RNA sequence: AGCUCUUUCUCGAUUCUGUGGGUGGUGGUGCAUGGCCGUUCUUAGUUGGUGGAGCGAUUUGUCUGGUUAAUUCCGAUAACG
């Protein structure tokens, strides 16, 4: 959006460049092309930062859209993403999934696991791609992390970044639960945040 | 064998006689059947429900690999129980 409470910070840039979100793969997909700013020398493609922002920006107004927090379904299969999730669902109310998703939980009514969500986001298109096509059963919109060669087949907001692992992916699901908390009003637009990004990251080596 | 022939005593409504109808049969059909037994077959095999795939007969589950006397376990996984 246009408004100055709602514009990017140095802050946030300065954190985007210490953690390679900007930099994609050597491969493009003719859907993402509008995300991109340049091709490098080296053979390596360069996400623009401020498409980033509009598009996570309109993932948290889809987000704060749903009045029973429990509704939302949010998951990774990929380890690089699984803390990241748990901790985005402690910080508000969604329901997690982490590891394998059991073929036919949004579909088989009898199932032990059965449930029945209004809102998905995943983490990785090509990876989590069971809950992707399992969604086209039953009338469910989608929320997802797209790379430079990411396949948009089920996706309505795509998010561009790195999502290839580190800290890159911790980074934007922080950033996503600060952007969902401050506009529905629990937290400062001003007043930096008490949870640290460090807190969503991967398995570091520990000493 | 009072079976039958000659003879002349005996019993007492129980039988005899014609028609209808029964009854029995190690008689016929095991290619009309039940029950029982043998064999395919001594091996590891077989099947619903809800979900996925095909216009359909059908299929997946019931598996690439390792392990076991074993569809026995581990694990993998559009299947779950």
């Amino acid at each position: 959006g246009a408004l100055d409470v709602l514009q990017m910070k140095e802050e946030d840039v300065l954190k985007f460049l210490a953690a390679g979100t900007h930099l994609g793969g050597t491969n493009l997909d003719f859907q993402m092309e509008q995300y991109i700013y340049k091709r490098k020398s080296d053979g390596i493609y360069i996400i623009n930062l401020k498409r980033t922002w509009e598009k996570l920006l309109l993932a948290a107004r889809a987000i704060v859209a749903i009045e029973n927090p429990a509704d939302v379904s949010v998951i990774s299969s990929r380890n690089t993403g699984q803390r990241a999730v748990l901790k985005f669902a402690a910080a508000t109310g969604a329901t997690p999934i982490a590891g394998r998703f059991t073929p036919g939980t949004f579909t088989n009514q009898i199932q032990a696991a059965f449930r029945e969500p209004r809102l998905l986001v995943v983490t990785d298109p090509r990876a989590d791609h069971q809950p992707l096509t399992e969604a086209s059963y039953v009338n469910l919109p989608t929320i997802a992390l797209c790379n430079t060669d990411s396949p948009l087949r089920y996706v309505d907001i795509a998010i561009p970044c790195n999502n290839k692992g580190a800290h890159s992916v911790g980074l934007m699901w922080w950033m996503l639960a600060r952007e969902v908390l401050r506009m529905r009003g629990t937290i400062s637009r001003e007043h930096p945040w008490e949870v640290m990004p460090d807190l969503y990251f991967y398995r570091d080596p520990e000493e």
